[PDB]
Parts: structure tokens; C-alpha cells; sequence
């Protein structure tokens, strides 16, 4: 027999899950607790915040000693981690870091969180996860102070990397008897073998905090923090993974819920690197290159955000007491916010149309009386992992007009373009890796500030 825990019935994995967790951090009503069926009382401090998650409110952290989270371990699952394999996963959120805090805090490294012996005059034996400029460390060290790290250095694409201030799942396992595997969101990202450690006792807390760092602006979010008393295998990593993914509120780029009355820049996924541009009034929107940032003697570069037309999303039909979040399968109206005016974004009766199937939107189309088509349905269609938005026009007798994407052509006398549409034709391609009709929403945030 070895380390993994008890073993009886060979069943599924969401059972395999349950019966194997040890600890588990859930928010409900603004109350931070513990789920797994152990008790283990958590602490929270005056200013450790809360936020808006991945599947409700999650943990938020600055740094001042009054921010602060701790899990005071019941006396049944206290010892485990001494020999025992164990896996522990959470969603991180970290915002993307300046050039400037680069260049200043960059070789700084620091811990979010940990459980590692308590002594008289030192810190013994556990584990710890930290952070250093754009690199998550995780660490364990024995009782006789022998230690083994993984460090994982992220992409310098930061529109595209883990820690640029996207939520983001972590799962980190540990066999002793082979090795520490780090996973991000499934994909295994880095190891080590740990085989020659010995003891590895924790302290009866486990402390999520912000420690040794030097930088008061830093700050992280954590949720869903997970401990499994065995290794989990790469199948049930994934499981345990889009178990958190749940369809019913649509999210925008960061991975929080989408909103109504809200300005969002939109980005199709098929090229991350185009904007979206305006004809003029009445007209069509078309796309182009945005701007970049790089810097090479740091490591990093990005297309840069916030510039395009800004997108606001309403309900098709007035609320009454509702709540601002978007559902999948919600009929919204769609405006552009432009010149302290707001248009709004439809296709017209007979307008042009490349191939009479690919309708192309206009942007606060006026006449005299002509039907202006505008009802459109918020989805999630595909793509699961990605947080992306899909949306179907309808005309005025409930039929489809299509999928929001883009096709290249020429209007008039502009040049060549890609331009704004709406077509069932993407209805064909569901399956492609990569598809057109797939939009990102991307509101202005504090975690990302282009430099
Ligand atoms: C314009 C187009 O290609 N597709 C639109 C579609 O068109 C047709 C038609 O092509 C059809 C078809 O899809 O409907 C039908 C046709 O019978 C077949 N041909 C054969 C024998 O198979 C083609 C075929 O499947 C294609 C794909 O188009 O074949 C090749 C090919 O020809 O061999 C494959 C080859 O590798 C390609 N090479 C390239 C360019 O890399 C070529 C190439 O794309 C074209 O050959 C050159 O443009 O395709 O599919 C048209 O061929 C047909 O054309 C008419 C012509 O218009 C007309 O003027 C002519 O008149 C006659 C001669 Si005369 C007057 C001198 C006597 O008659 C010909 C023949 O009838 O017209 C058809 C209908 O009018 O129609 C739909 C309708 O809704 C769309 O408009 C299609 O365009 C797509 O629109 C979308 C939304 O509007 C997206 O933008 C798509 O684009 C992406 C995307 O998914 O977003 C853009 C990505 O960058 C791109 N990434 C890549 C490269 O991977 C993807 C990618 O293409 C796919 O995702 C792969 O899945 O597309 C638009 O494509």
C-alpha cells in the first residue's frame, strides 16, 4: 500500500474527487469557509478583501500584515503531507507587472501561500508558493532543511501569458516516491523529482498571505484553495478543471462575469492583434492593426489594449430588479459609444451583403421607415476554456441572420478590408480549432496598464 488515500471502489472521478479532498475554500454570502466535510476554521482578517471570481466572490490580497487568511488544520487530516503524497490546486489572478516594478522589484521574491513548520527561532519543513517578477515558485523543504523547488518562467506574450491578469487554474501534485508536477489550467508546465526528501511535518496553519514584498502595490487573488490527500493523475487533473466552468453567465477577457451598461473593447480571437474601427455614422466597422509595446532588455512585449470603438451591451427588454450579469441565451441590443452618442449595431432589409449571405452591420442606421435588424442572443456555442463570447442576429419574424465574425472584401472605393458581419455560415464550422465568429470582451482594468 501506497501513499495516495484510501482505495476501496475503482469509481468515478467526480466521486475519486470528493472522497479524496481534505480541504476545500468556498465563498457564500461574503462568508469564507471550508467544505470538504473536515472542519478547519478559517480565519479572515479586516483587510483581506473579496472580489469577483470565477464561480462567485473570490479572496483578494494587498500588502499590509492586515490582509490575511489562515486555516487553522482540524486534528484528523494534521498529519498527511509528513510521507504522504498529496496535490493542491487553486485560481490565481495576478495583474500584469509594470516595466517599472520590473526593472524595481523583479529579482524580489516573496510568498502568497504556505504552511511551513513554526520553531522557536526558524521556519522548518511544508511547502510554499511564491512569485518573483513574472515566475511562480513552488517550494518544499524537509526536516533536515534539504529542499526542491519547480520554477515556472511565464510567457513574455503577456496578451497571451498565466500571469498578466487573467484568472488562471493551478494544480500542483506530489508523489514521493517520483516527483512535484506543476499544471496550469491542465497542461503540465514543469517538474522535479523529490525522491531523498524525508520528513516534511506542516504547521498546523496554512497561511494565505503576502510575504517579504517589497513592492506596496502588489497584489493577488485566490480562489477555490483545494487539498487532495494523493496524486491525482493528468485525466482527473482535467476533470477537476472544467468542473469549475460552468455555463450560465458569460465572461469577459479577464474571466469575470459579463456585465450590462458596461464599456467593452471587442477582439476577435482568430487575430488578437486587430482592432475594431468605424466607417463613419450609419456605416460599417472594419479592422486594423493595433498598436505595440516590447522591450527586449526585460523580457516582455504586448499588442497594446483600449483602443477600437467601445461596445455596450443592454437587455433587449428592460430588467426590473435583475442583476447585471449577462446569461448565455440572454437577447441583448448591442450600441457603439461614439462622440458622446450612442448608435446602435444592426443589418437593414435589403443592405449589402458579400455573396447575399454575409450581411455586413451597420452602426446607427437611420431611415425614413426601413427595418432595421437588430435582436441579437449572447452564447456560449464553444470553446469552453477560452473566455470568449459568440452572438446570433435574428431578423423580425425570429429567424437566423447568423454568427458575428468577419469577411475580407471591398466596399465602395475604401481598400480591401476585413469587415464586420453576420452569416450562418459559421454554423458549419463549430468544430474548428480556430473560428471567426469567436469575440472577446475586454473591459479597462487596474491590473493592466499598458506602459
Ligand atoms: C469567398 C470564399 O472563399 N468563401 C466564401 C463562400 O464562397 C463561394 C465559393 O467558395 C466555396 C464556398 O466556401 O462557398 C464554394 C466552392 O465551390 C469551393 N471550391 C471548391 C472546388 O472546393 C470553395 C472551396 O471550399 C474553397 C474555400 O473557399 O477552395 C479553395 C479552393 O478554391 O480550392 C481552397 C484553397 O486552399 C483556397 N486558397 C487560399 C485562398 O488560400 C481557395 C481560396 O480561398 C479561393 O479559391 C480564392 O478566393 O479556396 O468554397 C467561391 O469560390 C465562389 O466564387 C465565385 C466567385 O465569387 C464568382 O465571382 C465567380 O464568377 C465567375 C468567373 Si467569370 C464572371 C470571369 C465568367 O464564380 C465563382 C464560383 O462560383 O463563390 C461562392 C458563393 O458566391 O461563400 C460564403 C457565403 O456565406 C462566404 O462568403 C465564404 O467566405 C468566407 O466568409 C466568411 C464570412 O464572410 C469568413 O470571412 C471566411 O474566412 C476565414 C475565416 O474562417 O474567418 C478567414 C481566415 O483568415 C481563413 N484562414 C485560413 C486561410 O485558414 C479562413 C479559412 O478559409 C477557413 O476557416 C478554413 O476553414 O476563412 C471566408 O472564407
Amino acid at each position: 500500500k501506497n501513499l495516495d488515500c484510501w482505495v476501496d471502489n475503482e469509481e468515478d472521478i467526480d466521486v475519486i474527487l470528493k472522497k479524496s479532498t481534505i480541504l476545500n475554500l468556498d465563498i457564500n454570502n461574503d462568508i469564507i469557509s471550508d467544505i470538504s466535510g473536515f472542519n478547519s476554521s478559517v480565519i479572515t482578517y479586516p483587510d483581506a478583501q473579496l472580489v469577483p471570481g470565477i464561480n462567485g466572490k473570490a479572496i483578494h490580497l494587498v500588502n499590509n500584515e492586515s490582509s490575511e487568511v489562515i486555516v487553522h488544520k482540524a486534528m484528523d487530516i494534521e498529519y498527511n503531507d509528513m510521507f504522504n503524497n498529496f496535490t493542491v490546486s487553486f485560481w490565481l489572478r495576478v495583474p500584469k507587472v509594470s516595466a517599472s516594478h520590473l526593472e524595481q522589484y523583479g529579482t524580489n521574491e516573496y510568498s502568497i501561500i504556505s504552511s511551513m513548520k513554526k520553531h522557536s527561532l526558524s521556519i522548518g519543513s511544508g511547502w510554499s508558493v511564491s512569485l518573483k517578477g513574472n515566475n511562480l515558485i513552488w517550494t518544499l523543504k524537509d526536516s533536515a532543511g534539504e529542499v526542491r523547488q519547480i520554477t515556472f518562467r511565464d510567457l513574455p506574450d503577456k496578451f497571451n501569458a498565466y500571469l498578466a491578469n487573467k484568472w488562471v487554474f493551478i494544480t500542483i501534485t506530489n508523489d514521493r516516491l517520483s516527483s512535484a508536477n506543476l499544471y496550469i489550467n491542465g497542461v503540465l508546465m514543469g517538474s522535479a523529482e523529490i525522491t531523498g526528501l524525508g520528513a516534511i511535518r506542516e504547521d498546523n496553519n496554512i497561511t494565505l498571505k503576502l510575504d517579504r514584498c517589497n513592492n506596496n502595490n502588489q497584489y493577488v487573488s485566490i480562489d477555490k484553495f483545494r487539498i487532495f490527500c494523493k496524486a491525482l493523475n493528468p485525466k482527473e487533473i482535467e476533470k477537476l478543471y472544467t468542473s469549475y466552468l460552468s455555463i450560465t453567465f458569460l465572461r469577459d477577457f479577464w474571466g469575470n462575469p459579463l456585465r450590462y451598461d458596461t464599456e467593452y473593447y471587442l477582439i476577435p480571437v482568430a487575430s488578437s492583434s486587430k482592432d475594431v474601427q468605424l466607417k463613419n455614422i450609419t456605416d460599417y466597422m472594419y479592422l486594423t492593426n493595433a498598436p505595440s509595446y516590447t522591450n527586449g532588455k526585460l523580457n516582455i512585449y504586448y499588442r497594446r489594449l483600449y483602443n477600437g470603438l467601445k461596445f455596450i451591451i443592454k437587455r433587449y427588454t428592460p430588467n426590473n430588479e435583475i442583476d447585471s450579469f449577462v446569461k448565455s441565451g440572454d437577447f441583448i441590443k448591442l450600441y457603439v459609444s461614439y462622440n458622446n452618442n450612442e448608435h446602435i449595431v444592426g443589418y437593414p432589409k435589403d443592405g449589402n451583403a458579400f455573396n447575399n449571405l454575409d450581411r455586413i452591420l451597420r452602426v446607427g442606421y437611420n431611415a425614413p421607415g426601413i427595418p432595421l435588424y437588430k435582436k441579437m442572443e449572447a452564447v456560449k456555442l464553444r470553446d469552453l476554456k477560452t473566455y470568449s463570447v459568440q452572438l446570433k442576429l435574428y431578423d423580425d419574424k425570429n429567424a437566423s441572420l447568423g454568427l458575428v465574425g468577419t469577411h475580407n472584401g471591398q466596399i465602395g472605393n475604401d481598400p480591401n478590408r476585413d469587415i464586420l458581419i453576420a452569416s450562418n455560415w459559421y454554423f458549419n464550422h463549430l468544430k474548428d480549432k480556430i473560428l471567426g465568429c469567436d469575440w472577446y470582451f475586454v473591459p479597462t482594468d487596474e491590473g493592466w496598464t499598458n506602459d
